[PDB]
């Protein structure tokens, strides 16, 4: 253990030749601290009486859990103090947060402080999702600086509070996974340069919405259950927490779906702090992320709380679904 390959070091080493100010290291170190604090709280939530609701509703009309409040405060406070940020967008706040002049840095951060709210009380895996942009304007920071297409991301990733706590970080040249060592409070590199398989054998979707699915999603699911070539049908997995289903898709291959449907023209998941970060991870891992008609990373948002359909995973799987959408167009 006398040579610890920490997230901090990894991020510093890799970007030593590319010169720079080092605020990204500052930013990520800061986020790592929030993530450890959130992990620790989650791991003892029932004894700390942190299960249950807060007594409020966010703009996308969700019921605010107590862990939502704690996680949101922790992430906002550490990013503010990092001296690396100017504009913050969170699922739990109606408007973009503008950092005080004294603490401003060059980055814009979009995040979901706690993802998988419906799974909190039953102890299923939950997580934290983030996407980081460089501010491009030269005028005063504002919500508009958050309204960039996902392809403009410079880093993105998530923390998974699962059987272990994992920080998955994607940047311009690839994806790397760091596991939290709970004894020393450090994220250790455990998977380098992760790449998704070209084709998997698991599909992930909430089939409770079958009555509302479009014909293409309907056809695809039927094909996973009854393959026309006598191959083995795909297995099904749906934890119910985007971070957990997407993490599995990344390391085992396959496809994850939260499509548009008859009641939800743009799906459920939020483009800025759920769909773009996972789409970015997936594309840097050799995967694809589509709405069924266009690349998620190419959408130009007009609303920080905008929703988007998302279909992601192994490229041959996502492509097969796109072919079906194309055929039905
Ligand atoms: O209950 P549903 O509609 O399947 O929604 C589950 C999805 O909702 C979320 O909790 C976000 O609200 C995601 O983490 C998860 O993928
Ligand atoms: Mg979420
Ligand atoms: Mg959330
Ligand atoms: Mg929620």
């Amino acid at each position: 253990d006398t040579n610890i390959v920490t997230l901090t070091r990894f991020v510093m080493e890799e970007g030593r030749k590319a010169r720079g100010t080092g605020e990204m290291t500052q930013l990520l170190n800061s986020l790592c601290t929030a993530v450890k604090a959130i992990s620790t709280a989650v791991r003892k939530a029932g004894i700390a009486h942190l299960y249950g609701i807060a007594g409020s509703t966010n703009v996308t009309g969700d019921q605010v859990k107590k862990l939502d409040v704690l996680s949101n405060d922790l992430v906002i406070n550490v990013l503010k103090s990092s001296f690396a940020t100017c504009v913050l967008v969170s699922e739990e706040d109606k408007n973009a947060i503008i950092v005080e002049p004294e603490k401003r840095g060059k980055y814009v951060v979009c995040f979901d402080p706690l993802d998988g709210s419906s799974n909190i009380d039953c102890l299923v895996s939950i997580g934290t999702i983030f996407g980081i942009y460089r501010k491009n304007s030269t005028d005063e920071p504002s919500e508009k600086d958050a309204l960039q297409p996902g392809r403009n991301l410079v880093a993105a990733g998530y923390a998974l509070y699962g059987s272990a706590t994992m920080l998955v970080l994607a940047m311009v040249n690839g994806v790397n996974c760091f596991m939290l060592d709970p004894a020393i409070g450090e994220f250790i590199l455990v998977d380098r340069d992760v790449k998704i398989k070209k084709k998997g054998s698991i599909y992930s979707i909430n089939e409770g919405y079958a009555k509302e699915f479009d014909p293409a999603i309907t056809e695809y699911i039927q094909r996973k259950k009854f393959p026309p070539d006598n191959s083995a049908p795909y297995g099904a997995r749906y934890v119910g927490s985007m971070v957990a289903d997407v993490h599995r898709t990344l390391v085992y291959g396959g496809i994850f779906m939260y499509p548009a449907n008859k009641k939800s023209p743009k799906g459920k998941l939020r483009l800025l702090y759920e769909c773009n970060p996972m789409a970015y991870v997936m594309e840097k891992a050799g995967g694809l992320a589509t709405t069924g008609k266009e690349a998620v990373l190419d959408i130009v948002p007009t609303d920080i709380h905008q929703r988007a359909p998302i279909i992601l995973g192994s490229p041959e799987d996502v492509t097969e679904l796109l072919e079906i959408y194309q055929k039905h167009a």
